[PDB]
């Protein structure tokens, strides 16, 4: 294995078509669900081609017919859960229609829309036209004391929007950059600058940003994208996006499954191309020194996988916050979180290279049996998937103790 | 004026969306003429809106018809060389057909077409499907001792053209990058990593670049781009691409001079973008130590034009090779190109950053006074195109004696 | 905590003479025994003053002589070994004659004299005179198998050394750069470069490298050094010299102790302005990737000492070699190396920054048992030295099984 | 000429003792005039191994005694004026007494001495026991009208100086670092940390800082110095001193001219061990963007140099001005300032890396013609000297018209 070039343009250089990526693919692919991918058939299909969140769009419809598709995706979903070695979890998100013309935060119809989505078990909520911190404030007071573990992810498309920028992201959970609409209120050759800035943002904060709009546009009629469409999605997930994002192409085209697959190739040889040498010097540099001993064993455990080449780096985790302080230091090795709580599972979707798997097992006596238990389950799902194989190394994070907060160890082991 | 950011994502974080880009436009744009752009009153409005070169593509067409074609872009040309302040040269290109099936390197029908191009006096020669540096030599030996000045660009389409690079390279005055056919013959997902290889090995030669093929496909049945297809025009532009070129759009599409004058704007607003603190450094510490003035002078002049942020950069050329030399280091400010050979003039529209000027003033009797003259009017050019003002700084490169390859002085100087 | 300065001049423009060191010192102190500190009762002023190697020079002097001064060494030392948390363990090293005019490798009185120091179970051996790597492998046969562990520290002292000195480094453990002599077969004004060049390619090798010869030269007849003098030692320290050694100044002249305690206050002040942020940068850029688990667990733990800024690294040991791995990283925290091995304790001080411990406890039963007992015996002394207090963090680096080359795992813990 | 190694360390591993120097030495050499040293003859030979300044110290010594020896240093200067392609330049500067105990800045003596020396028409003044910058608005007071054009160095000797450093930068023409004193009012392990602080912030500021006090201090009574001696001397070159002093080796001692050739020697084996590729790199990161044509020129002359391995820059001067901007990019070529000011000539000598030399010449009738002829001058001293031979390349700075402030041109041009 020969080490990166010392320079960006020497890197550049030594790029190769002749070279077959890894199995993993570390972003994330969210799908519009609409009259062309509502069946159960079509959504199994989806979910086998890499569809990891389904959106629903609160533009349209009414509250009875969008009950009836979360009820499609999640019998779907369950239909896999046979095998625990093989399950993927796959979560909901809920589009707000916003303050629209065919004006306040949150409408009158956008509460009825929200207090459904309590009900109805959601994961994320994507709040459209956010233009101040004290918009997000409101949408977290409508969600109330249930709903205090949905994520808010605040969508950008606007002037204004992109001016408050800094306030906006301190409030959120999240940001997604909506092109389509930010495309008309500025002009459409400053669009790109709007996006690189605030990819640049997110990842200086450790926080999630999703690319939307008009990626794959072509294949709503054809079914093969113009050669365009292949170096957006590329250049995206070259700039640091944790997730991309299909509408039209899943929603209302007619070749929804070979948009899901374009979207899962393109994205795994992106990945192979990316300067983890600069990368990770300039996240590190950047860092606070803090006398917090979980993010010491984060930044540990990532120096440590690029030193011996690891397969995967395995986590222990209740909230999810230990998977997330480790992914803000872009890996190149997946990260294989294993957990017991199932809605903690399908928020790690947002991070990029977070591999979510659900531990069925009930609770051993000894808290140390329990510990080996995860980890040995782990090691079978990567096996299964093709990370990794018997004689390889993978790092493995755990805390000293019970309870979220107090992971403070690192080790290096031989995959069994 | 502040210093750039000291990282690339700080760099980044940085962009703003309420910053006004400077007038001039460095990257050159290729047009493709067909029958929705043939006619000279739609070609006066082509060179108005910013084309600076003209493909003919002969794969169709008999030698009448394209005879007719290159009279009509001349026409257009020439009705602006009443004042010579605001007269702008305008390049011709001939496309071959190549070895297609609907094999040897230049067919029996290429043999007719390339020595057709001789006699109609073109600046350059776009050769299709080449393979290895020996189908090079073959096209320069058909243009003979008539045509040792027509600089031949390659065309790179497929798998093999791939893997022999460098020794193509090493043959071609210029290389295209061209998606269409190269996307067929490799898979897809894997075009944008050909790209980026090739876009980085001629930034490191210092040779022309050019990236063709569906970047704004779909304008031809719509006034407005996708959101993709901004995004893609502004990454060959921050890759390093020299010039973009547009087929479909401007041969039969309904709305030629509206994609002609988007790229112009899209162009213009990446060039503001670039790290240019990074890019220079990189492109220094991998020049060569060498004893030649030309180069010396060169990369002392693209240094002080940062130091005092000029305006513009002025050469006086015979050949184009003291031009040449400057664009390589990737200034910030454009270089105007001062020149009395006609030829000359045409083709440095293939270098990033070159705008070059006909002189028409007959030679004086002295010759620092036929010097002071030309630099006068490169200083005359700059005002009426508002690259400058009054009291603003510009560098300008001479030598010491008359004919090609003394060039060896570099001044500093207000304009008057 | 502020972030280091981003380049070397911003580093150097920072340096503030009103900013306390930490208590703990990396370099080690070698000192020459011989008429003016033969006594127990000097000795023991050396050791509490900071000495940590005891050189005898077998210019002079008959074996009776000198197995005197080891017998005196020996009990100047055990006279603090009541108290196991302040014991320090003190090496002793035989210097050789050599190939000398008042030739071959090992004379026929060197032979004599290497046996001697076998006897009497020493623990490194300073070679002088060595050429070429031949010489390296007769001084190791001639110490045979039952010195095996003795450590072999190549003089190089002339022109040939010099020339050949990369084969020379391969075979022997360690180097040390002899000024004195070397200073009159080359010309004086050279010797600086000789001596940045050696310690430059012992750092990339990860080999200990000593500093010898005239570094306190006048504190021999004078209590105080001049400004040169204070500047020479300071300079050995940040160019990344392991050890430095006093001759004359401990040997033969009027002030021992103050001399001892000289080095001991500048070595402290020169480690608290090294620039630790573009050294391990380097050391990184240039380390193998390699399947090796012990590697990438030293290259975490540095990696995090530097994140939480903590007060001590503690490795536990056998043969060495784990705490021999983490001192290649150049950490700023003091490597705590706990080990049961009384020779393993001597040998270490050849590396920076390790400061060995001797367990004298009797083995526990349960092996996990005894693994917590070393670790609290490691905090105590910690404390009582003044590295840290309670409530600071520590990471404790240990293997998955006992017996040598296991070490796999990296804990951060607040102290007890 | 292959590059510069890429790190730091490399560059370290790669110095090579079999490696010849430059004949040119940038750094200059002060001596300390004194019983040992008064007569025409042996100042005749001190200025031929290598001295540019004669300090005289009026701590001892009637006014009487003192304007003997400038008449003295003045004859032997003059004895060399016969053959003007090789006359040396020698500066005479005067140092105070100051506030001293065997209290204001300026003592009632010293007046005298300052007021002595505008008469004696010296070069600069090295005033002792500066505190704060009101303290060197008193000294230019005192010196009034008719030495306005005297430099004033300002001595760092206490605490005090140490803390308000960088006013008294603001206000000084230049700096001292006096290590004798300083050493007794702050501990002396703590010397080496202001040393370098206070060559970093000048360095910076771009304005000249001398080293003193101990340098070769056991050449007083032996003919050789110690291995300590000979790195201290080398340190202050690679830390970045302008210039070095010796005091009682040259004053008092045994061996003056064997003092005054060691520092030659090993101050041009230090300069050529500088790692040039780091150090440009930062001092252009660190200029700032502004409109003035002056410094866009140095920098362009400063970056050719580097890229064709010129042999020499030479600059003409009226003020010294412009060679004193070349001076802070710190090039490796000699810059040669020829100039028509005696005193311009001598005051040049405080900057690293300007050799001046001093025009004889009438003024010619026609103002191109006079610049050519000293342009020849210069290049006639540069081949006697041997810094290059005929076929070799130089940069040549120039003006657009006489008077001083219009240095504008830069040309690459052979050694005829
Ligand atoms: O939610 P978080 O902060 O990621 O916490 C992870 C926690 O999981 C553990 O590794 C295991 O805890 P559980 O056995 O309670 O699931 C803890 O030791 C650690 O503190
Ligand atoms: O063709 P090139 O190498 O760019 O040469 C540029 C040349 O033009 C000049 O600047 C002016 O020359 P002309 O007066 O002959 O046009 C020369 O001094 C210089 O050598
Ligand atoms: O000699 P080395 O390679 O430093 O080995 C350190 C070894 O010490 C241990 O940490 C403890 O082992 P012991 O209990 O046998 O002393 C091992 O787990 C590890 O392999
Ligand atoms: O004193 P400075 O600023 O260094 O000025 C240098 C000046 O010397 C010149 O090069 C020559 O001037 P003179 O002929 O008056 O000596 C000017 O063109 C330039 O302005
Ligand atoms: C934002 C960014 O990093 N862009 C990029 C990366 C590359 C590559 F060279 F790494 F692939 N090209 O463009
Ligand atoms: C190849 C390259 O440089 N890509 C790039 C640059 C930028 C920007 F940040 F400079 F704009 N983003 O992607
Ligand atoms: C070899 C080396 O690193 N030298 C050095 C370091 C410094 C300081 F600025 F870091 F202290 N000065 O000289
Ligand atoms: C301050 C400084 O730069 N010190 C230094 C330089 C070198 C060398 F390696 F460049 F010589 N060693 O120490």
């Amino acid at each position: 294995h020969a080490a990166m070039a010392d320079t960006f343009l020497e890197h550049m250089c030594r790029l190769d078509i002749d070279s077959p990526p890894i199995t993993a693919r570390n972003t994330g692919i969210i799908c519009t669900i609409g009259p062309a991918s509502r069946s159960v058939e079509t959504l199994k299909e989806m979910i086998k081609s890499g569809m990891n969140v389904a959106r629903l769009n609160f533009s349209h419809g009414t509250h009875e017919y969008h009950a009836e598709t979360i009820k499609n995706v999640r019998t779907a979903t369950e239909s896999f859960a046979s095998d625990p070695i093989l399950y993927r979890p796959v979560a909901v998100a809920l589009d707000t229609k916003g303050p629209e013309i065919r004006l306040p935060a949150v409408s009158e119809k956008d509460i009825q829309d929200l207090k459904f989505g309590v009900e109805q078990d959601v994961d994320m909520v994507f709040a459209s036209f956010i233009r101040k911190a004290s918009d997000v404030h409101e949408v977290r007071k409508v969600l109330g004391e249930k709903g205090k573990n949905i994520k808010i992810i605040s969508k950008i498309e606007n002037h204004e929007g992109v001016r408050r920028f800094d306030e906006i992201l301190e409030a959120s959970d999240g940001i997604m950059v909506a092109r389509g609409d930010l495309g008309i209120e500025i002009p459409a050759e400053k669009v790109f600058l709007a996006q690189k800035m605030m990819i640049g943002r997110c990842n200086r904060a450790g926080k999630p940003v999703i690319c939307a709009t008009q990626m794959l546009e072509s294949m709503i009629k054809k079914p093969r994208p113009t050669r365009a469409e292949g170096s957006d999605v590329a250049n995206a997930v070259l700039d640091g996006a944790d997730c991309i994002m299909l509408s039209g192409e899943t929603a209302k085209g007619d070749y929804p499954l070979e948009a899901v697959r374009m979207q899962h190739l393109i994205a795994r040889e992106a990945e192979a191309a990316i300067y983890h040498l600069q990368l990770f010097e300039e996240l590190r540099r950047l860092a606070p020194i803090t006398s917090d001993p979980t993010e010491a064993t984060a930044v540990g455990a990532v120096e440590a996988s690029f030193k011996c080449c690891s397969g995967a780096i395995i986590v222990l985790t209740k909230s999810g916050r230990s998977a997330h302080q480790v992914a803000r230091y872009r890996p190149r090795a997946p990260i294989i979180a294993v957990t017991r709580n199932p809605q903690t599972a399908r928020q790690a979707h947002l991070y990029r290279g977070i591999f979510p798997v659900l531990c069925k097992d009930p609770v051993q006596e000894a808290w140390a049996e329990d510990v080996d238990l995860r980890v040995n389950f782990a090691m079978n799902v990567g096996k299964a998937r093709g990370f990794f194989k018997k004689g390889d190394v993978v790092i493995v994070l755990t805390g000293w103790r019970p309870g979220s907060g107090f992971t403070n160890t690192m080790r290096v082991v031989p995959v069994p």
